[PDB]
């Protein structure tokens, strides 16, 4: 189990969007990997709700 998406996710106000990461078995490090490509394919359907995870990625890469 990974608690470190949960966090990730809940800190940019996606907590909605944790039902399609859990059945996904997607990890933080995993995640970090995912383009606007692979998250739609997953089902995170609106451009802004992918760009916000995105940048999420960049700035938690960036603020490291």
């Amino acid at each position: 189990v990974d608690f470190s998406i949960t966090q990730f996710v809940r800190n940019l106000g996606l907590e909605h969007l944790m039902d399609i990461f859990e059945r996904e078995q997607i990890t933080l490090r995993v995640l970090v990997e995912m383009g606007h490509k692979e998250l739609k394919e997953i089902g995170i359907n609106a451009y802004g709700h992918r760009e916000k995870l995105i940048k999420g990625v960049e700035r938690l890469i960036s603020g490291q």
